[PDB]
């Protein structure tokens, strides 16, 4: 079985060689392609890529903020709001709006064939812009022999940035759900729309093609945990990470 | 250049193989895979499924029939409200609501950059079951060199009788609004969230896989067409059209 970080890889390579040139909102160059997807498994193993250090402990803290609800960008400080953007998740506050999370969990207990386990992030900026604005995300979750997969679909996906990290968050989310269903881990599934490079992230770019992936690492979570809200960043242990060097993108 | 169609044919040869048993919400028995993408050119031609005659009069007339913004289903008497489900595309009736469809077709005019230009669709019988219900679908535009491409994202995708129908539909749909924005067709991207085929369309389908696609069709707009509610039944010719026989999957 092929490492399913070639995939990564592979639309790295396949952006550089056929991406078109395209402005983002700030105008600032990319090479574009639209339209991906990549399959990993989260079966005894978890997408960490390893072709750079991923800043783990970033994931980590910053998908259990969103978890929690906050909107005190203070409040994360564990030592430009993307590319997750959970600020939704919880609340539209101890029971205001609808609780997207806590939904996905209930429907996944309550009838796991539903085809609509379905969460949706917004960029913050959208939501003054217009009326029903567009998520910027919608993560699908899927279960079938005791598996829980997910799906995620970005309508944009920063390749040399975003998406790495991304890949590391919604794994680590389909874990955790995993864990409190009594599921195991199945597929993270990542779809995207305009997936692209910044101009200024190529050479980097390039020069982590060179790099040889290496067996991706297994995330332990070291304590049984029965509600979403319970883990805590020391509940996790991720081992046998073994990346290439940090490669900074410089945004 | 391999064709397009053998994107389908391999994604049910895969579900036939991989798919694993899953109930649907009637409990009647699908094999089903999560996650999936196929890519159609729309260059010069146009995805009109080959190994078995598809209903392309009421691909046509039901789009229209959404265009409209109809709600009287006998409005819809051209000679199970899927699987296209557009009844909030116009409206959610003069002004009232959010119009998706102008919307989309505005930003592509004012800003084609924009990486927000979706569209979702409801199944209605999900709207009185709960606040904030998840789309059956969402499709994405993008435009690069003139070119405007289009991505549906469906949360499940019937690959007997609604996917080849669905394929139709918004290329279509993107044939009428490049036409209308003075762009070309780029590419038709379909991705599924769970992908299945009924129990009792297997062997039909077994069957329709040992067919060789031929050349897609054209699509010709015969007019000078404006506003996208001006295009009529009339304005659209289907040339070039040499499929396999009918296949009745019996639902
Ligand atoms: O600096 C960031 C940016 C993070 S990091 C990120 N994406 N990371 C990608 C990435 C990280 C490590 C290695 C490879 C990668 O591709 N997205 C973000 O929102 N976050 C941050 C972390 C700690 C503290 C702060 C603060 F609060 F601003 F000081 C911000
Ligand atoms: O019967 C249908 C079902 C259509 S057809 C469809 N999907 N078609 C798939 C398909 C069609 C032709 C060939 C191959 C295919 O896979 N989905 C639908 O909603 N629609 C219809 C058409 C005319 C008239 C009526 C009415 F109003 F009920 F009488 C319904």
């Amino acid at each position: 079985p092929p490492h399913g970080e070639l995939q990564y890889l592979g639309q790295i390579q396949h952006i550089l060689r056929c991406g078109v040139r395209k402005d983002d909102r700030t105008g600032t160059g990319t090479l574009s392609v639209f339209g991906m997807q990549a399959r990993y498994s989260l079966r005894d193993e978890f997408p960490l890529l390893t072709t750079k250090r991923v800043f783990w402990k970033g994931v980590l803290e910053e998908l259990l903020w969103f978890i929690k609800g906050s909107t005190n960008a203070k409040e994360l400080s564990s030592k430009d709001l993307g590319p997750v953007y959970g600020f939704q998740w919880r609340h539209f506050y101890s029971g205001q709006g609808v609780d997207q999370l806590q939904r996905v969990i209930d429907t996944i207990k309550t009838n796991p064939d539903d085809r609509r386990i379905i969460m949706c992030a917004w960029n913050p900026r959208d939501l003054p812009l217009m009326a029903l604005p567009p998520c910027h995300a919608l993560c699908q979750f899927y279960v079938v022999n005791s598996e829980l997969s997910c799906q995620l679909y970005q309508r944009s996906g920063d390749m040399g940035l975003g998406v790495p990290f991304n890949i590391a968050s919604y794994a680590l989310l389909t874990y955790m759900i995993a864990h409190i269903t009594g599921l195991k881990p199945g597929d993270f599934i990542h779809t995207l729309g305009d997936a692209h490079i910044y101009l200024n992230h190529i050479e980097p770019l390039k020069i982590q093609l060179q790099r040889e992936p290496r067996p991706f690492p297994k995330l332990r979570i070291l304590r049984k945990v029965e509600k979403i809200d319970d883990f805590k960043a020391e509940d996790f242990q991720i081992e046998g990470y073994n990346p290439h060097p940090t490669i900074k993108m410089e945004m």
